[PDB]
């Protein structure tokens, strides 16, 4: 019934170097975690080995073109097989990676981003969001401190 992106972007928002996530921002995360939780999450095989075990409190949904190998999680062969799965809710989650993150951006009405000031060469990116598209409807400044060596910002985007 809604689907939302939640995503931390680093310059030219990279989001993935190596598979990995090289910006050790807790506040960052912590920002991931009151937003996704008693949601379904929808993400790409590679994302969900990754987090290596499901979000705990929610429908775990993972695309794969291949059979499913983790009976914790529930794996489903396209978006809209995806989109389905999560049930009649208010919101899901769409939480990565690049190329699950593209194929739900037409589909999605908010964005959770989080900006962090910092280079890290990249092969994976968000998708490019228009911003005649977008609109943003909070936006949060933070300073490095002692937690995050990067300064940050929260940001959330509904469609237009
Ligand atoms: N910073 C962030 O916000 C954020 C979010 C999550 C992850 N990341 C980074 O983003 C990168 C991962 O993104 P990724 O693109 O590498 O892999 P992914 O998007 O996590 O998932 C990729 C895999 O998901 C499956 N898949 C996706 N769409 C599908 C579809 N429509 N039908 C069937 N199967 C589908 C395929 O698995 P098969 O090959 O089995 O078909 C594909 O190989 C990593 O670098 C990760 O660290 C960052
Ligand atoms: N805002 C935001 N920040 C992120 O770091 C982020 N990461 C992903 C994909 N990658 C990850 C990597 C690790 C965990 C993770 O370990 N989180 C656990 C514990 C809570 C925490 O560590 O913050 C979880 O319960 O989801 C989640 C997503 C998707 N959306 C995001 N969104």
């Amino acid at each position: 019934h809604m689907i939302s992106l939640i995503a931390a972007l680093a310059v030219d928002r990279v989001i993935g170097m190596e598979n990995a996530m090289p910006w050790n921002l807790p506040a960052d995360l912590a920002w991931f975690k009151r937003n996704t939780l008693n949601k379904p999450v929808i993400m790409g095989r590679h994302t969900w080995e990754s987090i290596g075990r499901p979000l705990p409190g929610r429908k775990n949904i993972i695309l794969s073109s291949q059979p499913g190998t983790d009976d914790r999680v529930t794996w489903v062969k396209s978006v809209d097989e995806a989109i389905a799965a999560c049930g009649d809710v208010p919101e899901i989650m769409v939480i990565g990676g690049g190329r699950v993150y593209e194929q739900f951006l037409p589909k999605a009405q908010k964005l959770y981003l989080t900006h962090i000031d910092a280079e890290v060469e990249g092969d994976t990116h968000f998708p490019d969001y228009e911003p005649d598209d977008w609109e943003s409807v909070f936006s949060e400044f933070h300073d490095a401190d002692a937690q995050n060596s990067h300064s940050y910002c929260f940001e959330i985007l509904e469609r237009r």
